[PDB]
């Protein structure tokens, strides 16, 4: 669910699309999309419009802004990408002509054997879970119904990586992505890694929060003292029972921990666990209808609900515990390189290592294909 405008300047004289001759759009780039605006534009208004070629929807933005032209094309998604550069552009703008478009994100694919791969985004944003955001949690299930084992395999969010789809193949830091869409963030680790993503979900802050709750809180080993939010939250050594507010805490604290980010992702890691610890106890698998009704709104996913039954059954009929393992690729910060969502800006990122990279990619087929891991 997205759309695409004709835009001009707020104060601009022109009022609707057949005062223009021309506009502005990056053809490069999003062709289809700008293609079927003209052509609803010539259809509905009989009007032809020439197309001054930009390198980007931020491009054509600058020009706009600047005076170089008259009208542009702006794809809704790519106002999330403006803003990170122009933070007040929408009330620099106004919009002449809309058209909306409708789009399902990835498919869910089916695997032919025991193993399957889950993306789990966490989304930097409060409210709606529709509400465009980066994606600052980027984690991989490896599961082997088989072996039953687990592996989570968590990429940092300043990874910096080709971008699929949106973000045109170029490279940026992995957590850019969730802006374009979850289908961007899903193309983007299935070729990172060189695996399907099987399915994926995706939730917030305000969904985590109402998960945690309805699961009763969670249980956690805490292997180094520290606090979080701004010494709101203290977590000592030893075992932790963390509610809603706490464990939202305990997964956003980074500066302070002594392998920063690495030990953040290790504590996102242990609430993964300690969530599936609830989510396979019999009475939330007996009782999952009542945890979709309580989740479906504030968690996307592309699970299908026959699927969600055969794992629930599965696991209530069979019993056993699934061994869970973790990694996180490694590499370098770096502020001498390119963001291609925001060209003007020095920001931080990641640096993959090569060699944690390999070592990544085999662990996950290790565990797909029931091998043991290094
Ligand atoms: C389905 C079933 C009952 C059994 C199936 C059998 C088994 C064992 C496994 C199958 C896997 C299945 C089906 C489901 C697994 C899913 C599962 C168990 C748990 C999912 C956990 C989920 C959905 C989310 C956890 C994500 C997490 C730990 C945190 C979310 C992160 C969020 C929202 C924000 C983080 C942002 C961040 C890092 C920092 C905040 O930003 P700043 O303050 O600016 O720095």
């Amino acid at each position: 669910e997205y759309s695409l405008s004709v835009a001009v300047l707020a104060d601009s004289e022109i009022e609707n699309v057949t005062q223009l001759t021309s506009v502005t759009a990056p053809t490069g780039t999003d062709n289809e999309n700008i293609q079927k605006l003209l052509a609803d534009i010539k259809s509905s208004q009989n009007t032809d419009l020439t197309v001054n070629q930009s390198s980007s929807y931020l491009a054509a933005y600058k020009s706009l802004i600047a005076g170089e032209t008259k009208a542009i094309v702006l794809n809704s998604v790519f106002e999330n990408i403006i803003e990170l550069e122009y933070p007040d552009y929408a009330s620099k703008i106004k919009k002449i002509y809309t058209k909306g478009f409708t789009k399902k994100v990835e498919a869910p694919k089916t695997s032919k054997n025991q193993s399957f791969n889950i993306y789990v985004s966490g989304i930097d944003t409060y409210g709606p879970i529709s509400s465009v955001s980066r994606s600052d949690v980027n984690i991989l299930m490896t599961v082997n119904r088989d072996t039953k084992k687990i592996l989570l395999t968590t990429t940092p969010a300043d990874a910096y990586v080709p971008i699929a789809d949106g973000g045109n193949n170029q490279k940026d830091k992995l957590t850019h992505a969730g802006i374009y869409g979850v289908d961007s963030s899903i193309h983007t680790l299935e070729n990172l890694y060189g695996v399907d993503i099987n399915y994926y979900v995706r939730l917030n802050f305000t969904s985590f929060l109402k998960m945690i709750d309805l699961l009763g809180g969670v249980d956690v080993h805490n292997d180094q003292e520290f606090s979080a939010l701004h010494g709101k939250f203290h977590f000592p050594v030893g075992n932790v029972h963390l509610d809603s507010e706490q464990a939202l805490g305990f997964v956003r604290e980074r500066y302070s921990l002594a392998d920063g980010d690495r030990d953040r992702g290790r504590n996102q890691q242990k609430v993964i666990v300690a969530i599936l610890q609830k989510l396979t106890s019999t009475e939330a698998l007996k009782n999952y209808s009542t945890i979709i009704n309580s989740l479906q709104d504030s968690i996307q996913t592309n699970v299908p609900l026959e699927t969600m039954i055969n794992l629930v059954n599965a696991q209530l009929e069979s019993g056993g515990n699934y061994k869970v393992n973790s990694q996180d690729l490694k590499g370098t910060g770096r502020m001498d390189l390119p963001s291609y969502a925001m060209p003007d800006s020095n920001l931080y990122v990641m640096e993959i290592d090569d060699s944690s990279l390999a070592v990544v990619k085999a662990a996950i087929q290790d565990v797909m294909e029931g091998r043991k891991l290094a």
